[PDB]
């Protein structure tokens, strides 16, 4: 069911976050193959969530998360903040993984193909 | 901290349409207030809670920031409607002069801690 929708992936990051946005993007689709930046109205089948400082303390984007928990496929990659300040709404993929955590994303990225 | 560690005193938060009737608030105290600039500095945040304040949903959430100095006032809607602020303290936009001397009496009420 794929094709209702137009994009597998959607990495949310805030701003500054870009150039490493751009590089998780690139893991996903380089290697019915895997990638887009969101960047907005992107049917996306799957979402990142790139929860960093900036994001922290960038609150828009925060409002987003509850918009992604609200109401399916997301995936936060945190990283590069302590595992202290780190919602708890998540304590119900880590930074320090393989690759830095990208394995993991994209790793648990596929199961969801096999969904749709 | 201080009553000079946060540059306003005051700040109406309000809808994109509640404009024309938020900056009738700050004008009413003075007499620093301020329309809250988007990530502005100010010790007391006033949030204009509206009928089309409890609809769009960007100001939603932007509420709930509340509870958890902040001064709510409520306007254009009925005792029902309100958010489910049963809890606490708000200010009801039925007082005189439509629920205005209400905040400034409760800010003046918190400036003295300071």
């Amino acid at each position: 069911s794929r094709w209702s929708k137009d994009y597998d992936v959607c990495v949310c990051h805030s701003e500054e976050d870009l150039v490493a946005a751009q590089d998780l993007v690139s893991y996903l689709e380089g290697s019915g193959a895997i990638s887009e930046l969101c960047q907005a109205l992107s049917s996306s089948h799957c979402r990142v969530l790139l929860i960093t400082p900036g994001f922290l303390q960038d609150p828009w984007c925060k409002y987003q998360m509850l918009q992604a928990l609200t109401e399916g496929c997301t995936i936060p990659l945190l990283s590069g903040l302590s595992r202290a300040a780190y919602p708890p709404e998540l304590r119900f993929v880590d930074g320090r993984g393989p690759d830095g955590g990208f394995r993991q994303v994209k790793e648990a990225v596929m199961r969801y193909l096999q969904t749709l």
